[PDB]
């Protein structure tokens, strides 16, 4: 609710980024520059092999950051426009919600503990595969469906 | 409530010593001289690296020691100026609770058992994080997060 920033270019919104235990994520492929005054100012690391980038958190805005973890077992969970549904391994949701320019957005479980990060999706009738990047022990992980287009 | 002794400098208090298990422990940047008469002649030792003091206790007072622990589970805790919570690893308290001079307070548990002892802290906007010296089987460990400051 709190810890989700805008990233803007031109006055138009392309993205999102997102507050995680001690690093600050945002996509790779989404331009433009933060629009908080602090936060744009941090060096960062940048990967082409998982589309992240990351930075340190300041001191004092450490009270805003979200828990974590890495247990996933079958359920439904939660993000900004409804209920979102785990099985196989895989995210599925409802078709057609959502846009181009709503990647970075946080995917939740009963009690509010970050589990991953959406960036684009794919195309299917009834029901679309999202393309995700989650964690496990001491390591990340990229997951992408066949047929995938970015958001 | 008893295990508590006050070190004094010049008629200024500046900590605190408490007894645990068979061990005389007391924090190391503290200066001044232990108000008890009988605790004032033993020897100590000392290590920097830890910041902690400590001695055997004598025979006669040792009905007054308190029990101990190593067991941390996740949960609520609590001590003289509130209730602190443990979660990820850390210790928090309420924002502005906590003075320079209060150093050396035991940590309680819900059975009244002794499983950490507080030295310094660091302050953000909401919260407060604290640097604490605790135990596991068989070695002592110092814990110390960015910006800590000496209380």
């Amino acid at each position: 609710n709190d810890c989700i920033f805008e990233v803007k270019h031109e006055g138009k919104v392309m993205g999102y980024a997102c507050l995680v235990g001690d690093k600050v994520m945002k996509p790779a492929h989404v331009k433009g520059t933060i629009d908080n005054a602090d936060l744009a100012k941090l060096a960062f690391k940048r990967s082409s092999k998982y589309d992240l980038e990351c930075a340190q958190i300041p001191v004092h805005m450490k009270s805003d950051a979200s828990k974590f973890t890495h247990e996933k077992p079958e359920g439904y969970y939660n993000w900004h426009h409804g209920a979102v549904q785990y099985s196989g391994g895989r995210f599925t949701i409802p078709t057609g919600a959502g846009k181009p320019g709503d990647s970075g957005r946080p995917i939740f479980d009963n009690k509010g503990r970050v589990v991953a990060i959406v960036l684009g999706g794919a195309n299917e009738g009834a029901r679309t595969a999202l393309s995700v990047v989650t964690w496990n022990k001491d390591i990340v992980t990229k997951i992408t469906p066949e047929g995938a287009e970015e958001w």
